[PDB]
């Protein structure tokens, strides 16, 4: 299963400059650097993805680690064996830029049988803080499994279907881990952290506590268990380009109780490190380690 | 002219935790730290905003500089006199999170007569690469001066009107600078860098070169001179909250010729530093320096 691009113009170009990743087909040997990539792990925070790469290095059995995108502060990239770790910033536009350049990179490198997993934090709906949610379906603010984007003057809608067997395999992996609360459920992706997630603590708020609670309860009823900001564009682009995608997010709070993240530093760090424990278990099982 | 929030729930909270800025009303004395802020300058790149703060420090007459948000890799913040320099990442969601927390911060600090200027890069339409565009009107992909966002289950539309006299004053400032190509024109804000700006070099492309050229020419006809990814949410939030906003972007290429940014390193650095020259001139004139 090869990673493929869906653009007939790429083939016509003499060189491909991955401007935001500060990489290129002329300046770099992409099949030699990335041809053996089988696992791509993406998160927002560059410090957290650096820590994930260092963690995976030890989990793969090996005994500081160079940013392949050291030339740019937009994104960071680390590679340990068949595992690629990439930061993507916050929001649908920031991850979309990364995904466009990454899908082109994996296709130039002729990668195949690639699993890509978004790891991060989210807000929970009716679930205990620190719960790990494996997304089965990524939905928009209207609880619809679709990704809408504007291309020129037109709105184009794409499917956000995530690989079902991969979400089942990640859940089966999670059961072996002690003190690891895990759940398979829908994930709602929004464009705004504050008004877009029904928060009452933003600079702007025109709705009531009752209106936000009714909204969150309807989301729970539609099967939504967590809220984040990258899942729909991630699921839509990866599925379409030959990548088996998954979303594994830890919850930092239950939105049916509050909007402000107020956790002790050591609890926040523990929760933040829960998705990487599952991915490590999953990669180690896939590689026979 | 005080910076104001538009949320009756903020007043009811005992403390306000600015989670992404790693600041708070309980942990910090916000009126003492930021009460004298009169100029806020925002850009995507943390390295570029660090360099801007160091540059402004010397331009204000003073003879390394501490990140006020050093505790988080999401955003960076530097202060030199009445000038606040903040990174905001890429895209409408990343800058929206920053703007929500920043408007709350400036309001807790009781700031007044605050000018906020987005400085950055963009793609040009029918203008020479390296041209500085001062936005008069920020428009969406449909060339409409509006900012649409999803709040709970509803779409809410806001005005993207930028301060006219401030754009005229920045243009008058730009005329004194030698070898500084400058223009006042509309700026189109998109959610996607590739398909969203009519690029033919993304991972996905379902349209033709002719369709993208027709689109860009219609944008030029509607008064659009540059394309970037943060202007509409920036103009919509700031205007509504008592901030006099402006957008000053340098163009890296003319989109009527190409999609890939291919510039010599020293030309890219020169172009990147053109918006900060104008802001320095503007702040120095405002302060009588
Ligand atoms: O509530 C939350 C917490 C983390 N990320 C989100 O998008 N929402
Ligand atoms: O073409 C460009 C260049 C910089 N930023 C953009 O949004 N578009
Ligand atoms: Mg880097
Ligand atoms: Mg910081």
């Amino acid at each position: 299963r090869f990673v493929h691009v869906k653009n007939p113009y790429l083939d016509l170009m003499d060189e491909d400059i991955l401007y935001h990743l500060d990489l290129g087909t002329k300046t770099h040997n992409l099949p030699a650097m990335f041809g053996d990539v089988k696992f791509v792990c993406v998160g927002g925070s560059p410090n957290r993805m650096k820590a994930f790469a260092l963690f995976m290095h030890k989990e793969l059995g090996f005994e500081d680690i160079k940013d392949i995108c050291a030339g740019t502060d937009r994104y960071c990239m680390y590679k340990t064996g068949p595992v690629l770790a990439i930061s993507h910033g916050m929001g649908i536009p920031s991850i979309s830029i990364m995904l466009h350049e990454l899908i082109k990179l994996l296709h130039h490198a002729r990668c195949c049988d690639v699993t890509i997993i978004r790891i991060g934090t989210s807000g929970g709906i009716g679930i205990a803080p620190g719960t790990v949610v494996i997304t089965d379906i990524a939905v928009d603010s209207f609880f619809k499994p679709r990704f809408e984007q504007v291309i020129l003057d037109n709105i184009v809608t794409r499917s956000t279907e995530l690989d079902k067997e991969l979400s089942e395999e990640l859940f089966n992996c999670s059961k072996e881990i002690p003190n690891f609360p895990t759940l398979v459920g829908h994930t709602m992706c929004t464009y705004d952290f504050y008004e877009g997630q029904g928060r009452l603590d933003g600079a702007l708020c025109s709705f009531s506590r009752e209106k936000k609670l009714d909204y969150l309860k309807r989301a729970f009823k539609a099967g939504v268990r967590n809220i984040e900001m990258e899942s729909t564009v991630f699921a839509a682009m990866c599925g379409l380009c030959g990548l088996k995608a998954a979303v594994v997010c830890v919850t930092l709070l239950d939105r049916l109780d509050c909007d402000q993240i107020n956790l002790p530093h050591d609890v926040l760090v523990e929760y933040q490190q829960r998705p990487q424990l599952l991915i490590s278990n999953f990669i180690r099982r896939r590689l026979g380690l």
